[PDB]
């Protein structure tokens, strides 16, 4: 019914969430999964958080992405308050007021990567490749493991994703017929539950 993970909390803070879980009989786990229903984020007073992997995967799977104030207020009032009333409005990176968690929360039909084939290509830091893959797949993309495995034809849209920053890559276009973009395309996209124009993120390709 209800199952939670937390992100960006101190053990103290995590204690409080546990106490909360025990009281109301909510499930509490270390990892985010299919079933995870809530993601409790540390925010500032205006519900702005760091963007963590759990933050990303919460949005991606249209979860309840709620401020830690949901917890503390609910304890203060010996009652579970409105998940509605505490949602994260943004993150450092994507601005303090974009409201993507709620976007995603409802838009579970109009999924931002509906109709996409994505190949997370090469090496990534600060994020397991398979978690990035899960993420885009949660957003209605089809994952592809090899540049040479893209489905040819049309009406379909392949996309190569890379992290140039972690790039020890302008020559990928030589090996396929797809746009090449940064991981930031995906991450900004997911954070806003809004599919971004590649323009910004495109990596230029050698003939
Ligand atoms: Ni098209």
């Amino acid at each position: 019914r209800m199952s939670m993970v937390v992100s960006d909390l101190t053990p103290e803070e995590f204690m409080l969430v546990y106490k909360f879980a025990r009281k109301h009989h909510i499930t509490l786990t270390n990892l985010i999964t299919e079933e995870t229903t809530h993601v409790v984020m540390k925010t500032d007073a205006e519900f702005v958080c760091e963007r963590t992997l759990k933050y990303f995967l919460g949005i991606a799977g249209g979860k309840w992405v709620v401020s830690y104030f949901w917890v503390t207020q609910s304890i203060k009032e010996r009652k579970m308050l409105n998940e509605h009333d505490f949602e994260v409005r943004g993150d450092v990176v994507n601005g303090r007021n974009h409201q993507g968690p709620k976007r995603a929360r409802e838009s579970q039909d109009r999924k931002i990567f509906r109709g996409l084939e994505i190949c997370c290509y090469g090496p990534f830091t600060n994020m397991p490749t398979d978690q990035l893959e899960w993420m885009v797949q949660l957003c209605g993309a089809s994952v592809v493991k090899e540049l040479s495995s893209f489905t040819l034809g049309t009406g379909v849209h392949p996309i190569v994703v890379v992290q140039p920053d972690a790039w020890t890559f302008h020559a990928i276009g030589q090996m396929c017929e797809a746009p090449v973009v940064t991981r930031e395309w995906v991450l900004d996209s997911v954070a806003l539950y809004q599919c971004q124009e590649l323009d910004t993120y495109l990596i230029p390709q050698i003939p």
